Order: structure tokens, then C-alpha cells, then sequence
């Protein structure tokens, strides 16, 4: 029962990542104006470029979220 | 474009890198309180898992339960 605390905290954690970023990736993802053709071209060079500057968890979540929402991008247009 | 895919590159960079402190606080906390071993890791992660995800699930709280078990997974080999 106790698996429930725990359980809440990462939901408050979780509510807070998810609209803390959102609007920042929106921003990306209309400054690059992603299709079919190129999504995955744009997300492997970004992925490299990014990890090669350094990683950790954060940037692994930070990069997960942004193919996240670049999918999303490309199924809606 | 070209350089575009750094400037992208370096703004996931501030995003993670300030996820990576914003919460870590927050993590550690949950360790020390529920005092996690390898023989009750799994039933720990897993229950937690479920309780999240049915009072809803989003892309955030998919992060938030995968930097607790990458966490917790650290946690376990340091003892
Ligand atoms: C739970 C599974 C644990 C994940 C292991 C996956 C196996 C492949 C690992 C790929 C190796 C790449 C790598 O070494 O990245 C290093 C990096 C270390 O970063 P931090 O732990 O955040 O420490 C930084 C200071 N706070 O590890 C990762 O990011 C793994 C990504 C998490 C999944
Ligand atoms: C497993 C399938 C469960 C499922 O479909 O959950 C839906 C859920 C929808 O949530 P959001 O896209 O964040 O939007 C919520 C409204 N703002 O989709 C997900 O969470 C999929 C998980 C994303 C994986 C992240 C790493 C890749």
C-alpha cells in the first residue's frame, strides 16, 4: 500500500515532466516542419549529435519525448 | 538544414540536462524510503508500475517510472 505513495509521487513527477516540456517541443517541431521523408534523418543526426555532446538519463528522456512527439508530428501530417 | 540539427541537438541537451537535476532529488528520496533489494526489486517496480499507469498513463509518467527503475536498478547494485 505503501506502493501507492511511491505510485503518487511519480505521477505528480511524471504530470510535471509532461507539461513542462511540452510547449519546447512544439516549438522544435514547427521550426523544423518534420514529414514521412525526412523524420528519420532529422531524429538520427539529432540523437547523434546530442549524445555525442554527453549523456545521461535526462537527455535519454529528453530525446525519447522529442521522437515521441516528432511521431505524433508526422502521423498528423 | 545543417546547422539546424545542432541547435535542436542543443536545446535536448538543456531539456535533459535539466530533467536530469530537477528530479533526482526526488528519486533518491523514494530509495532510501522504501529500502530496495535484488529479491524485492521486481515486486517493488512492479506494483508501483501498475498503481501509476491505471490512474492514468502519459508520456511523462512513462519517463518518470523509466528513471525510476534505471534508479532503482542503481540502487540495488550499490548494496
Ligand atoms: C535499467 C537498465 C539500465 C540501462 C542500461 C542499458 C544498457 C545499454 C547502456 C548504453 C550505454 C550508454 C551509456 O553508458 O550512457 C551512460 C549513461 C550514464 O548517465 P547517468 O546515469 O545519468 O549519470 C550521469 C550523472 N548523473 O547511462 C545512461 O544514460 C543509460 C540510459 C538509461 C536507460
Ligand atoms: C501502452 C499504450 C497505452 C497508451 O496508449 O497510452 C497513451 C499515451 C498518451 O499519452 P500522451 O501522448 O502523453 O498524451 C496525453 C494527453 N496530453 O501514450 C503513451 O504514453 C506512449 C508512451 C510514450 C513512450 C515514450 C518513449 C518512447
Amino acid at each position: 500500500s505503501t506502493m501507492g505513495q511511491v505510485g503518487r509521487q511519480l505521477a505528480i513527477i511524471g504530470d510535471d515532466i509532461n507539461r513542462r516540456y511540452d510547449s519546447e517541443f512544439q516549438t522544435m517541431l514547427q521550426h523544423l516542419q518534420p514529414t514521412a521523408e525526412n523524420a528519420y534523418e532529422y531524429f538520427t543526426k539529432i540523437a547523434t549529435s546530442l549524445f555525442e555532446s554527453g549523456i545521461n538519463w535526462g537527455r535519454v528522456v529528453a530525446l525519447l519525448g522529442f521522437g515521441y512527439r516528432l511521431a505524433l508530428h508526422v502521423y498528423q501530417h
